């Protein structure tokens, strides 16, 4: 019996992995669960087909190298990698990882979170993000659909394809001019907090202009100091063209949320990245006092550093590096 297929997509991961089930898909990849007939468990498998585009090749190499170096309870790992025995044959790369029960996206579509769970999930997101930022890496695309949850309420951050060393509903406002710094991740976590408090996106713009209006609709018109953070000229001009907007207090939007939760949300969703809170201070905020435990919150031993200029490399070079990096999982290595 030939190779497995999932929604007309071949999934050439047997004989070890079988009984595939669709989970989701991105721009150049698909995710399924499968049965691992060695460890007698179900696993997650992300198929990645990036080699047509230099950008996809950089993100794939970055994703693999970062996830193989990171070792943290709140961050998805890589257990196995499958690809063809020769570089000429390699069209796809399959990354095998721990299977989780669901993601925060789906959870928030069907469940109301107690203040306790919101607190505990927020702690874990930030605890993972502390490890991440401690290594001088940015995730850059945190969102409910890549925060994974287990039966026992354990959370893991996944999809590091966009990560870099230091929808669009979670993009910080600095980015909607563009400057990727650690504070864009805190913005995303702020938006995630809001969504956990209400079950609806806080800034659900149809496009970037419409997202800016949502943001200003709650934060109010930016100050002049805040306007000096907005480097891009079209954006700055646009902001200067708008009528004044008043700041809406957080407890009017979330009338039944914990006061501490709202005080932290306020500091995470701050227009000016320079004044936005940082991950350790977030973790030490009173709202999180029930879980904050710096004695058991690991950081990376050293800053992550790429020794090559991936941006500069032609997609053929990248593919060779991807062949190299995945060698160690190939039989007979
Ligand atoms: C419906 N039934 C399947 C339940 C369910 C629902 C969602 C998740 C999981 N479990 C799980 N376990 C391990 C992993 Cl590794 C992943 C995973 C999902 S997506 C992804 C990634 O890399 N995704 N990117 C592309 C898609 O958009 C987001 C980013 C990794 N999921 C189970």
């Amino acid at each position: 019996a030939g190779p497995e297929m999932v929604r007309g997509q071949v999934f050439d991961v047997g004989p070890r992995y079988t009984n595939l089930s669709y989970i989701g898909e991105g721009a150049y990849g698909m995710v399924c669960s499968a049965y691992d007939n060695v460890n007698k468990v179900r696993v997650a498998i992300k198929k990645i087909s990036p080699f047509e585009h230099q950008t996809y090749c950089q993100r794939t190499l970055r994703e693999i190298k970062i996830l193989l170096r990171f070792r943290h309870e709140n961050i998805i790992g890589i257990n196995d990698i499958i690809r063809a025995p020769t570089i000429e044959q390699m069209k796809d790369v399959y990354i095998v990882q721990d299977l989780m029960e669901t993601d925060l996206y789906k959870l928030l579509k069907t469940q109301h979170l107690s203040n306790d769970h919101i607190c505990y999930f927020l702690y874990q997101i930030l605890r993972g993000l502390k490890y991440i930022h401690s290594a001088n890496v940015l995730h850059r695309d945190l969102k409910p659909s890549n925060l994974l949850l287990n039966t026992t309420c354990d959370l893991k951050i996944c999809d590091f394809g966009l990560a870099r060393v230091a929808t669009r509903w979670y993009r910080a406002p600095e980015i909607m001019l563009n400057g990727y710094t650690k504070s864009i991740d805190i913005w995303s976590v702020g938006c995630i907090l809001a969504e956990m408090l209400s079950n609806r996106p806080i800034f659900p713009g149809k496009h970037y202009l419409d997202q800016l209006n949502h943001i200003l609709g709650i934060l109010g018109s930016p100050s002049q100091e805040d306007l000096n953070c907005i480097i891009n000229l079209k954006a700055r001009n646009y902001l200067l063209s708008l009528p004044h907007k008043n700041k809406v207090p957080w407890n009017r939007l979330f009338p039944n949320a914990d006061s501490k939760a709202l005080d932290l949300l306020d500091k995470m969703l701050t227009f000016n990245p320079h004044k936005r809170i940082e991950v350790e201070q977030a973790l030490a905020h009173p709202y999180l006092e029930q879980y904050y435990d710096p004695s058991d919150e690991p950081i990376a031993e050293a800053p992550f550093k790429f020794d090559m200029e991936l941006d500069d490399l032609p997609k053929e070079k990248l593919k060779e590096l991807i062949f190299e990096e995945t060698a160690r999982f190939q039989p007979g290595y």
